């Protein structure tokens, strides 16, 4: 009945085509239409009360954009991206889809591209300042945030913004860790970097940028380390979804207590999976 976290496609074996949404009011799954192709490696993402499944690799790297109505329980196709993006950030600025970065084969993504609903149509902004695959996005003062990520040769910790009334890259501090694959998200007006791959090992960390102070601060760490899991925020907590943790395919749901700095896993999505895209509305 109220705002649900939606998960599209993912892998376990093979990409996949589930849409399932979780009420965290009743802990109850719901199960909806299955995506046309199975993807991983998308992003969600909602603008209007519109899901959108943006990216990733088919079954093969997607240059797709589907659009999922609550309403009618049905996806429909959008305007394709000028190159396919598998690994792709996502973050929206008014309304406006913003596809950062992402690999299509061997090609490692500095590009971005920003997509009109209104108009169905994606137009290139200004490059990142680094190629990034696997790269987290934050949309945080009207800035769009890229964090972390694989550059084709180097994992990385560097970070940068754009600025949309500028056009413009510009760096900002580094992370603590590298960590592609990580969860970003926005809560209480910091970006949060949760878990990834530094190169060895999967990530249970979880850091924290403030950008007054502009530093990147470690927090409570997750139960499970994974790396490509889907990230969301639904009143004022933190869920993680999924993700491989370096042996398995995870079900675990995560939920952080900004207020306790804890986390609490709080269901299981109904089958282990990873590179899953996540939203809420
Ligand atoms: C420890 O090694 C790692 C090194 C680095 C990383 S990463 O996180 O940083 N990273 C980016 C980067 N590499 O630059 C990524 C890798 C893969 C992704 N997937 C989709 C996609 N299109 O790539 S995925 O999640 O769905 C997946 C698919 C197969 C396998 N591995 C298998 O063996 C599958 C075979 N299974 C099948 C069933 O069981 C038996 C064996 C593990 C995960 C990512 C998705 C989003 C963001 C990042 C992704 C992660 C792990």
């Amino acid at each position: 009945v109220g705002r649900l976290i939606y998960t599209a496609g993912g892998y376990f074996r093979q990409s996949l085509s589930y849409l399932e949404a979780y009420n965290p009011s009743d802990g109850t799954w719901l199960r909806l239409a299955d995506l046309q192709v199975p993807r991983s490696g998308l992003a969600g993402c909602v603008v209007g009360g519109l899901l959108y499944a943006v990216g990733g690799r088919n079954n093969t790297d997607s240059s797709a954009l589907d659009c999922y109505n609550p309403m009618t329980n049905q996806w429909s196709p959008c305007a394709p991206m000028s190159v396919p993006r598998n690994r792709i950030g996502v973050g929206v600025i008014d309304g406006h889809i913003y596809a950062v970065g992402g690999s299509h084969g061997c090609i490692h993504h500095n590009s971005v591209e920003r997509y009109e609903p209104e108009r169905d149509e994606w137009h290139l902004v200004a490059p990142m300042l680094t190629r990034r695959i696997g790269v987290g996005v934050a949309v945080l003062n009207r800035l769009l945030y890229a964090v972390g990520g694989f550059d084709g040769t180097n994992r990385l910790n560097s970070a940068e913004c754009y600025y949309p009334e500028r056009n413009e890259w510009r760096m900002i501090t580094a992370m603590n860790t590298i960590r592609s694959g990580a969860g970003v998200c926005v809560l209480h007006n910091c970006i949060y970097a949760a878990g990834g791959y530094d190169g060895q090992d999967q990530l249970n960390s979880v850091e924290r940028y403030d950008v007054e102070t502009e530093t990147w601060t470690f927090v409570a760490p997750m139960k499970h380390r994974r790396s490509a899991l889907g990230i969301t925020v639904h009143q004022g907590r933190i869920y993680v979804l999924g993700g491989y943790d370096g042996h398995t395919f995870l079900d675990s749901v995560e939920c952080y207590d900004p207020d306790t700095d804890t986390w609490s896993e709080v269901t299981r999505m109904t089958s282990g999976r990873s590179g899953v895209g996540v939203a809420v509305t």
